[PDB]
């Protein structure tokens, strides 16, 4: 995925966790997020997110979203 889908996927995270997740950086961490995500899909891993939050308290890294 190239870097306005990176964007997307930060702010769906953001959606999820109100006042749990706010990167001091943001610019920097679409940035590395997009390191790693470049190989991968938009859909398959806003899919992967969606599962995600429905059993953890805590926010997720970018490994926890790539199965």
């Amino acid at each position: 995925m190239i870097e306005k889908d990176v964007v997307q996927i930060l702010k769906a995270v953001s959606e999820f966790y109100p006042g749990r997740f706010q990167p001091d950086d943001l610019k920097g961490t679409v940035k590395a997020w997009h390191r790693v995500l470049a190989e991968y899909e938009l859909e398959e891993i806003m899919n992967n997110l969606t599962d995600y939050a429905k059993v953890n308290k805590f926010p997720p890294t970018v490994s926890d979203l790539l199965k």
